[PDB]
């Protein structure tokens, strides 16, 4: 399967028209989350294309770890890889991992959706977060998001992540099996 790792924006209300960027320190209390999140496109909710494995507060912000595991997303975008000029109009020619790359260039930005800083004033009461998104639009942090098909590859990109914080990132993501986890409804138009 395929991992995506990188730092997030944290983003209130990310479809709202008033956008809200969170700083990471209003959200660090409720970090780590472990349990999986839907990661859609661009906060659509029919576009789930797979599912979050990790959101832990590091050194330098707030990364996420997540697996593309919808079937019918991993052949589309396969098929796009290898047959679409337009998907690779804008990498580099002739890429050994054009679907990697092609992820890595569209999808360049990881968007963590939370509830509005009024609640995290004194307790919320039920979930802070929502979803990760892959987003073409609206990044503001710096750093891009990374695909692989192997989750220590795709962490060890990062040089902002030490060893130590890219060891306790990668327990988590070992220690579940994709294949548990349920189909993400992304569809495919084909
Ligand atoms: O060729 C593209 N799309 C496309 C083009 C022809 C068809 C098609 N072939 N025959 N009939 N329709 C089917 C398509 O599927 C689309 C269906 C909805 O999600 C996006 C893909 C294309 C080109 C550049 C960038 C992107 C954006 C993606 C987003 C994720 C994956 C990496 C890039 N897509
Ligand atoms: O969701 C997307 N595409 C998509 C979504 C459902 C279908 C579809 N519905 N029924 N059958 N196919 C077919 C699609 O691709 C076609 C429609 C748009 O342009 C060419 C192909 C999408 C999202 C972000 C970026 C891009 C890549 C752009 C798209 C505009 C042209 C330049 C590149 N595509």
């Amino acid at each position: 399967g395929l991992y995506v790792g990188g730092f997030v924006d944290v983003v209130s209300c990310p479809k709202l028209e008033q956008e809200l960027y969170l700083d990471p320190d209003q959200v660090t209390d409720y970090l780590p989350v472990t349990e999986p999140l839907p990661i859609t496109i661009e906060h659509l909710p029919e576009t789930e294309v797979g599912w979050t494995l990790g959101l832990f507060q590091v050194s330098h912000g707030i990364f996420c770890t997540g697996a593309i595991t919808s079937p019918a997303f991993l052949e589309l975008a396969s098929r796009l890889a290898d047959t679409s000029h337009v998907a690779r109009a804008p990498v580099k020619n002739l890429p050994k991992e054009p679907l990697l790359e092609i992820l890595h260039t569209w999808l360049p930005g990881l968007s963590l959706s939370s509830i509005h800083p009024r609640e995290l004033s004194q307790t919320p009461s039920g979930p802070v977060f929502q979803h990760v998104s892959l987003c073409a639009l609206g990044r503001r942090r710096g750093t891009v998001a990374v695909y692989g098909h192997d989750a220590e590859w795709v962490v060890s990109r990062f040089s902002s992540v030490s060893k130590s914080e890219r060891a306790h990132i990668l327990q988590h993501v070992s220690s579940c099996r994709l294949e548990d986890l349920s189909t993400p409804n992304f569809v495919s138009p084909l």
